[PDB]
């Protein structure tokens, strides 16, 4: 059993071992596209001795942080070990070898979407945004007096095919991304696929549609099944009139009886009703998982709450080292020392806390972070949060 | 039809409306408990003309808010109007009258549990605590190594029965509820409630059981229908070490597949797990509404976060007046003042913001609130935010 | 912690742990009863250190084995350790405790009915009968021309109210337990508990009838929610013609669409029916669990099928010892010896195949027992099954 | 209304019969396919006076029975009678018919798989061999000590494309048939078949793969709606390490929840894990049924038990004639005779045992073969038994 960089022979292997592993396998020519971001050496595989039993990859991205900082990103994916090769460390060795290169080639961090909640976090990744499922009860939905683009005349949203605006639903999706923590560059090849997806298939997914304003689109298609159902697949808004008069426009789908989207935990959708509770959660989970390669560049880079008066403190990350940290007006500066920690945490921590979407004070209730100091958990609170909200781009 | 106090013989019709109207009609003999905590004249009915065809109360409650401060506190409750009598103005005409006792008497704040969520933004209630239902499937829960209590030796918790270790559950309810916002004060008689609601019900609840810590306790109890769940009806922890050691026996019932618990936003369980993603959030409601009664003495009286730096601004209440709000060192002073307003809402939006529920950005994003000042928002949101996070005491 | 037997205090303390465990704790008065058959010193209980965190006991039964041999048995029950007061090694110290004294006291086999299927093999019990839960639509059952009681006159079967007939039913069963494989005595005090338990309770079961043979009888009750299923929660018959005659009364029951059994895997019901398609297979599993506690006294005491021809081998229990196995005329001589084992398994496994549910060959298969040698393995298939086939009586 | 051999005309009429008469009908292509193991004269049509308005065939087959014989059989199917003209006797002529050719042509057993269980019994056909779905929850699923293949190194299975590696099953496949009682000869046209199942259709099955033994093989597909669900439809293993380790490698589908498998009642499986409960029988029911054509040559062919001692008994069959059988050193002799019957049963009967399924005593409880002597039951019940037990190969 050995582990390298595979050939171009290797990828029917690949492939294979795909098919077999994700249920939501994209398929060769999707795969063959998203290869394209795969830089030269960001795959290793795992050959028996012959057939390949092991894979994963990371690829180039680009991801915005808080204070609208874009920092190079190693998204991890296509990670896979053949059922016949469970339980012989293959995983370890493999998300190792991929960390090696990922910190050696200069990354300050690397992301992923996690298969189960319980695999990454050993390996220093811990979940950094939350995903939000709303189900509207469109039927009873009705907009408060206050929200925006309530007035006479003329509507601002149009309905139309999403393969005509192709040029309009990319320059608002930039827009947002880097605007917006969580926020991923997609390339050229992404939005192919996605345009894509769009299309009905036979015996598969509807026609997609959008809906579309100058600030603002939502994509969206009839669950197959539930013919009363309308599943959102992304609603991107820069403005806050954009945002209502998405809603304004989904809640006029009359045929149908449920609106759903996979959101953020402070969408102002339920807001925008008279009745708040029609927005109903109906699922709750991780969405982008984080780790932190190199602490104090990650720390550096990323803007602060100004809020917070200027504060120093010491970090110690369990095996990532320790560090003098100094926050005031909105930046960090974060330096070797050998001083008595302050606070301590595991690396997946900090990726926990890095976008904002986890409190300190609350990862320090379940011990995940330890400091004797209740203030320093407040200023921490306080200076790592996120004016803008993390949200999730997209899966990858 | 008239408006007035109810006398002794009005309260068989009281309860036969009650019994009509509210399908968790907790009976006479608990009505009559909870009776206790109505001041004379915190009562109106609506006579036909004679039978009662509208009533509507409050109880006298003592509401914790951030800083630990406790406020006085109308809890509104027992509201009806019989179905024959619909669409006539009966609710707004009791609310009127009952706001105007409530102003009267002195309370800052009124506060109900609504049962539905469109009808009292418009009274000025705004939903101010969030209500969160976790659902662990225990089988694969296990603990991290980082959380609290899990070298060897004893257990600190003990399994009793509820009846038996009342004042130690007084005791630890007592601590908790004075220093979480959103805590209320349980007397006497709703004591004896709740231990009654306690044992069994022949074809109803089954008996209830405690785990018991120095610091903190769980009251559960198997559902009737589906018998591998356990429902945790009420956790109170004042320690972090009492929180996870109730957890850990919890997931120690090994009979059950399910453990469910109606918890808040911030609860640190899914932390404490190897797998974050096995506290299934299954359920997600609005708790406590507040009316901001008296807006200066309300805002006046609350704690704000000390991580903001002192700033001056003018509120407006669309109707409740405009206001001079100036806010540093963890506290305000609101004065009257004719400028030009910076930031308007509704009573109900204030509401909604008090307790630190929700943030002033999310509400500005709907349009619930209006202002020119993106810096202004930044402030509001970190010095309504709660040290504490808010929760939910008991429904009323 | 420190482990003994209980004295009469103890009994309350016990209790609660009972109804904390057992979702279907039989409660307090019915466990009162189900002691009179624990003996001194048949239980062992577990206080902390003040109240008990775990306890186990055992009663006195009698077991029918193939050969119609009936022997002491110690029957293992009310086993419990605290939600507090897991993964201490609790239940290990109370199983060896309860072994020593089960073997000190002279039984050669222990039994139990599993909660879990994975808890006890490791304690040397093996699955020794299976159940098997037919349902059957009787809207389409018709039966078979061959089948026995279609004659013209009268039934033999009667309708009968379960408590005045009392008599007819101990001695009816007294006879079945005798000759299968299986059974149990039942002695008075869980006659009374049965008859018990076939009156109706308000919110709960309903009431229980009878289909009284001179051979057999049948306990029937509609099913609590599902108005159309008629649960059969004992039949038990002697005779063919009485298990087809009650089986023709129960498809009587016009009212019912399916009739449910709790029964055996060679039921004949099926084979009544034109279609046996109409018997489904509903439900399958572990029903009584076997360990050996003396090797030659149990192998000994049991008869041998007299098909077989005599044979000799050497049978090694992974730690109950070596012996030299002689099986002829349906008798089995079983004496110590040092000579090469030409069969070994574990202690649960020759638990599995002692009353003859299940085959050496299947077991060999599973490499749960392990031989080179294939016509000893159908040798053992041969002896140890059962002319009448395995049955489970009651759970305890 | 008159029953004769179709002409080459006739096909597409039976093609129309067959797709309104069966949901799961395989379509022209693949009913011309199989069309090749039809001998000249194995069909009959029933023609309107013209539309076809009834059908049936034969193909010709080899069934092993016990003893490793293998037995030419001819296998009923295709049978349909259309909704037009049910009630009027076709089935019955069309099954006289055949059985005549079946008879005539020296076949000495007629198989099928039954569409409905009330329907075969009447012409002579018994279920033989009894399929029982097992459900696995893999998630719990841990390998016993005692199982084969759990040592370190590299595993002996292989994930593989089922169309790339046709020779190796087939060669594993023809190993298998030859040696298991049920055992059916595959010829080249139904692996052509079996591998176009296996690729994926759209808006239908999904793909299937191949986990690959020296000595065994799964073809597996997840299910189409519930994708946490894989289903096994194929399983053969020659070895127990085989049948161990590609259950190793199924538990290793680590994106399942589930995995399930339609086998048969003695699969060692459940003994494999450490909690044989995981291991759900969801479904039971029955597979080939059997009709002796020739009683004493179907007897003769079969091999015995071994362990039974000689002895000799008079059979009747209810039609098929009353015979002396001698059996001893795992022969039968069966000889003509008019000496008194000491067993009598109807000729569904007898193929319900023929292959070891079903036990004679349990068929004499149900009165479904009579003898007024329990020796001699127990000594059918031994000699019939089957060494290996009976499994079913594929439907036809
Ligand atoms: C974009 C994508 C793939 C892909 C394919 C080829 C290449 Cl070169 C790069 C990425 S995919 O793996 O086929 N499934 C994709 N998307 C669906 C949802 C994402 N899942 C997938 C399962 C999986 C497996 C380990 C780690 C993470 C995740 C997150
Ligand atoms: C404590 C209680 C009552 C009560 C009874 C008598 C007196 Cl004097 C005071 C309170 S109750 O109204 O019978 N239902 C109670 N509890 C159950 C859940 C609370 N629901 C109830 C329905 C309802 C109706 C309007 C407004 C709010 C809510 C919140
Ligand atoms: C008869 C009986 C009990 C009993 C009570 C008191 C005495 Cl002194 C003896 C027995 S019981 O434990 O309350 N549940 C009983 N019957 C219900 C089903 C049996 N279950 C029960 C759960 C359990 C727990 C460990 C081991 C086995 C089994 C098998
Ligand atoms: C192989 C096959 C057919 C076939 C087709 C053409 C020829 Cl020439 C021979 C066989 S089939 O009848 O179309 N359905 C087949 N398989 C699916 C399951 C089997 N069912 C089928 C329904 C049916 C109807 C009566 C008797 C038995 C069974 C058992
Ligand atoms: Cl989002
Ligand atoms: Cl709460
Ligand atoms: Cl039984
Ligand atoms: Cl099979």
């Amino acid at each position: 059993v050995t582990l390298c960089s595979p050939t171009e022979d290797d990828w029917p292997g690949m492939f294979l071992l795909a098919a077999a592993s994700f249920t939501d396998f994209i398929g060769p020519e999707s795969a063959t596209a998203w290869r394209t971001l795969v830089p030269t050496d960001g795959a290793v595989v795992v050959r028996d001795g012959s057939e390949v039993v092991g894979m994963a990859l990371y690829m180039d991205l680009r991801l915005t942080v808080p204070g609208e900082v874009v920092l190079p990103t190693a998204g991890l994916s296509f990670v896979a070990v053949a059922p016949t090769h469970r339980r012989r460390g293959l995983l370890r060795a493999m998300c190792a070898e991929l960390h090696r290169r990922i910190a050696d080639s200069g990354y300050p961090v690397a992301a992923l979407h996690a298969s189960e909640g319980g695999i990454y976090g050993r390996f220093g990744y811990g979940p950094a945004t939350t995903l939000h499922e709303l189900t509207v009860d469109r039927r009873f939905a009705r907009f408060h007096a206050d929200a925006p683009g309530g007035g006479l005349g003329g509507s601002s949203v149009r309905l139309v095919r999403p393969t005509e605006h192709r040029g309009e639903f990319e320059a608002i999706y930039e827009r947002w991304r880097q605007q917006v923590p969580g926020g991923l560059l997609r390339p050229q090849v992404l939005w192919d696929e996605l345009l894509a997806e769009a299309k009905a298939a036979p015996g598969g997914d509807r026609e997609s549609f959008a809906l579309l304003h100058p600030d603002g689109y939502a994509l969206y298609r009839v669950d197959r099944t539930d013919l009363k159902l309308a599943r959102v697949s992304e609603l991107r808004a820069v403005t806050a009139d954009a945002h209502c008069a998405l809603w304004r426009a989904l809640i006029g789908l009359d045929s149908m009886e449920r609106i759903s989207i996979i959101t953020h935990p402070q969408d102002p959708l339920p807001h925008l009703l008279t009745d708040t509770r029609l927005a109903r959660t109906t699922w709750r989970q991780d969405g982008l998982w984080l780790r932190i390669m190199n602490v104090p560049a990650a720390l550096e880079a990323r803007g602060y709450a100004h809020e917070v008066g200027e504060f120093s403190t010491v970090l110690e990350v369990s095996d990532g080292g320790r560090f003098a940290l100094k926050i005031g007006d909105g930046r960090a500066r974060c330096t070797p020392t050998d001083a008595a920690a302050e606070i301590e945490m595991d690396r997946d921590v900090l990726g926990s806390l890095y976008l904002g979407a986890h409190r300190a004070s609350t990862l320090a209730a379940a011990n995940r972070l330890r400091t004797k100091d209740s203030q320093l958990l407040r200023r921490l609170d306080a200076a790592f949060a996120s004016d803008v909200p993390v949200q999730t781009a997209f899966e990858f």
